[PDB]
């Protein structure tokens, strides 16, 4: 399975990394699309980008690259894809999901769980989940607020793939 990184800044101050498994042995189509979304290879993805939601006991949700609001991003397919399955659950936090806006919207924007989200499991693909820099994500999700609005700008710095 890949891993990737997600180096976080909090108004310019890093916040340090972020590295999330991503289970392709699973959902590869899934896990595909985030990964190269990482690295940037097809020239566009989340360097640069923010986490726009974060609402704390929830997620805390980016990948809206072009809007940075919620309503944008973009696949690596040329389209919204298809829920490629819904196998994996909303276990706790740190699991890694796909944020939409209905059955087979998926882009590119995600969402990283701070608890148990079974009310989206058959809702959202999880496609990963967080093994290193919990700790960050708890950084961030401190920054979030009941409407989901960030008090720092919350900035995806750097990322990338590591094995
Ligand atoms: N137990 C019930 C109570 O539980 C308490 C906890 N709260 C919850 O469980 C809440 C309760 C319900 N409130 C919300 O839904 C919050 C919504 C929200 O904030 N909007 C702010 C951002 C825009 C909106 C509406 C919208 C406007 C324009 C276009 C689409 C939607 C609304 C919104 O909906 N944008 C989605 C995220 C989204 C994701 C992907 C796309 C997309 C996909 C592909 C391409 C392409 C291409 C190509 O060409 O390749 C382009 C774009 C667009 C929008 C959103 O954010 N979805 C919400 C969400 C996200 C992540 C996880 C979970 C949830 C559910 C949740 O948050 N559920």
């Amino acid at each position: 399975n890949p891993l990737v990184y997600l180096d976080v800044d909090a108004n310019g101050k890093p916040l340090g990394r972020v590295v999330l498994e991503l289970k392709a042995d699973v959902v590869p189509k899934t896990a595909e699309n985030f990964r190269a979304l990482c690295t940037g290879e097809k020239g566009f993805g989340y360097k640069g980008s923010t986490f726009h939601r974060v609402i704390p006991s929830f997620m805390c949700q980016a990948g809206d690259f072009t809007n940075h609001n919620g309503t944008g991003g973009k696949s690596i397919y040329g389209s919204r894809f298809p829920d490629e399955n819904f196998t994996l659950k909303h276990v706790g936090p740190g699991v890694l999901s796909m944020a939409n806006a209905g059955p087979n919207t998926n882009g590119s924007q995600f969402f990283i769980c701070t608890i148990k989200t079974d009310w989206l499991d058959g809702k959202h693909v999880v496609f990963g989940h967080v093994i290193e820099g919990m700790d960050v994500v708890k950084k961030i999700e401190s920054f979030g607020s009941k409407s989901g609005r960030t008090s720092k700008k919350i900035v995806i710095t750097d990322c990338g793939q590591l094995s």
